[PDB]
């Protein structure tokens, strides 16, 4: 073995993340929304805007754009202008600045000298570039001119599972491998104005919001010195059936287009089940204790919209308090597609330290994160906590 | 241990790969570019372009875009007219195509049926959109849906080197994983007419050729039934020193850009040197047999243009027949970003069975694959050849 594999499962031993300061209260989001984008006449439009603001279950969302920088730069105010030029010359440096500062807290935790990561993955929907955002992470941080790279673009909301997917198999067969694990998402590659044609677009205007998200992911943590918070033992993927064009994304002159033309809710609710029935088999195979049930697992699962959680919620009979840190992710942030998981990992662990939980999953050992993404892709990680004190 | 891992090195054990069928040969290059871009008026730039396919080394090249292509849509014609949305209308379709005749013949060679796959691994420099070349690719084989996939997209001329150190570990710590690896190229997107004012992109239309190779990776081959032919055991990544900006690639909204700032040759030559023998250190450690000399190893050289091959090959001391096996895929091919490795693993690999050699690594029992690209960016993966016969 030219390269030593490591032993134990791949493990989080950090997280960091980062928002942009500027805040928007959704309750002031369809008036600011519409009145940078000079739609206040199309009134019916603007209703239909508050009505989806209203359901949202978003309380408020941290954005890059503000006024000002909309008011520089006209053709973002626009609904189809071409615009992808400078949108690219804001996220390709933007995009890795935030993750910069996720990353920074996520190493200041872990504790270590930011020379022990050897490896880098990097997951943005936020603009394309050679050399890539990993590449500029990297130089932002100072990080060894040997490290490992991997930029994943155009990934979308499934992102988290697949970076978590990833960073697995790097830190379980390479012993030392410490991976540095950054999503980060800026809205400007996608923000437009209104339009009655494109109703897809209103909802991203809706939930999507900014933030990053990083990770100190490997095996073996050093017994004293380093810090487990979760455990990676199983993955997978799918691609849900009768979903082809469920969630479409292009990256256009006019910037990143978002597309729904299925009923995503629904398609997501009635396979779900499924797989997680199939999941749970293969990690706690009868041959043997039977499987949690889905009120004693933790669930970190990616919030795309509050109709997601909910019909989840409902088809799989979940207890009201199991999407809570979920939930609490979605009002404070939004949806920051590929990092949103991320976030509410963090979430989930603060509040458990906070509460004196026997785990940093709320008090259940086992848990599940869950990413969903055009494919309609779905992502799932099975996790284990780690006891508290 | 819930996903049981791998024991032997992850190892190449089928190579496919395609060609879009339009053949343009170099000498008549020249005349073909400047004829259907309207530039040959502009002499001194036609002459300057004239002895730069002299100096080329390449013979003739695969390309998607035809004159009847090229003149049914003259914004690929024009040098910096917006063509985004055309390019990508294009390679979102035909850059998985392409792959898909790449991954049927390496599935044809490998002999197992397609379900086997469990992972896929899609690289590309040639376009962008949601789902992804990878999700297309799979649609299009009829991949079983819950294949573990992957998308690298933006990542140039080192990215051959990449996707085979991700797939090491795939298939390394998942018993039984099987992973298609995909690199395929399609230079519709950066294709332009010329100028006096950017002679990079000048270079680019010398040597860019479209193509794209496929593998199958996987540890633990099943003796009898399957087939390896490389072994991978190390992988490196280095940015080299003082070469920010040597090699810069934007996707703009006339499509993707190609950039050359620094000296591309003369910063990978004096530098390959100390990567080369400290990855040799790394698999031929003292503490016990040293490491073989250049001329006893084989070697599969990302073919970026023959400046770098010879001032490789000068700088090292390479005897002359080292580079053959790269520069008959340069002559026949040109450069083809990713894949272009990937073409000279299937050459050597049958240039070795042809000639009844002892290994697949040209009688060598260890070998180099190189990748460089932007960054500047030097990926080094060892190789271990198989005995034939
Ligand atoms: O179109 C977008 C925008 C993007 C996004 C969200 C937040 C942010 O801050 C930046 C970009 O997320 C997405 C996620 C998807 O799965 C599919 C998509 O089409 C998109
Ligand atoms: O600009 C391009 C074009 C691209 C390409 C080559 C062949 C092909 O068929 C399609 C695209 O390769 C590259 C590779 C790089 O490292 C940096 C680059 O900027 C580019």
């Amino acid at each position: 073995r030219k390269m030593e594999r490591a032993e134990g499962p791949a493990s989080v031993l950090a997280i960091g993340t980062a928002v942009p300061p500027n805040v928007v209260y959704q309750k002031d989001y369809p008036d600011f929304y519409f009145g940078v984008t000079n739609s206040n006449h199309k009134t019916e439009l603007k209703d239909k805007f508050q009505r989806m603001c209203d359901k949202s279950c978003v309380s408020k969302r941290h954005l890059y754009l503000t006024e000002e920088i909309l008011k520089a730069n006209p053709s973002l105010c626009a609904y189809w202008e071409p615009s992808l030029d400078l949108r690219q010359d804001i996220v390709v440096v933007e995009v890795p600045k935030l993750g910069k500062q996720a990353a920074s807290a996520a190493i200041k935790e872990w504790g270590q000298p930011k020379s022990k990561i050897t490896h880098l993955i990097f997951c943005t929907t936020s603009g394309v570039d050679m050399p890539g955002a990993d590449w500029a992470l990297a130089k932002l941080l100072g990080l060894r001119s040997s490290v490992k790279r991997l930029v994943l673009y155009m990934q979308g909301c499934y992102g988290g599972g697949t970076v978590l997917r990833i960073a697995k198999d790097l830190a379980e067969n390479n012993k030392g491998a410490r991976v540095l694990v950054v999503c980060s998402e800026i809205t400007a590659i996608t923000f437009r104005g209104p339009s009655d044609t494109h109703l897809d677009s209103l909802v991203g205007q809706a939930l999507f919001g900014d933030g990053a998200s990083a990770l100190i992911v490997g095996s073996d943590p050093v017994p004293a010195v380093e810090r487990a918070w979760f455990e990676l033992h199983w993955t997978g993927s799918d691609i849900l059936p009768n979903s082809d064009g469920a969630i479409d994304g292009h990256l256009k002159e006019v910037g990143l287009t978002f597309h729904l033309m299925k009923d995503v809710p629904a398609i997501i609710s009635k396979n779900i089940g499924g797989i997680l029935k199939d999941a749970l088999a293969k990690v706690f195979p009868a041959a043997a204790p039977p499987p949690p049930t889905y009120n004693d697992l933790f669930w970190i699962t990616h919030p795309g919209g509050p109709a997601i959680l909910d019909q989840v919620e409902d088809r799989l009979g979940l207890r009201k308090d199991k999407l809570a840190s979920t939930r609490a992710v979605l009002d404070q942030f939004g949806n920051m597609s590929s990092a949103t998981v991320l976030f509410i990992m963090d979430e989930m662990r603060k509040r458990s330290v906070e509460q004196q939980l026997g785990t940093t999953g709320e008090g259940h050992e086992w848990g599940l994160l869950l990413g969903f993404g055009p494919g309609l892709t779905c992502e799932t990680v099975v996790l284990r906590s780690v006891p508290l004190v």
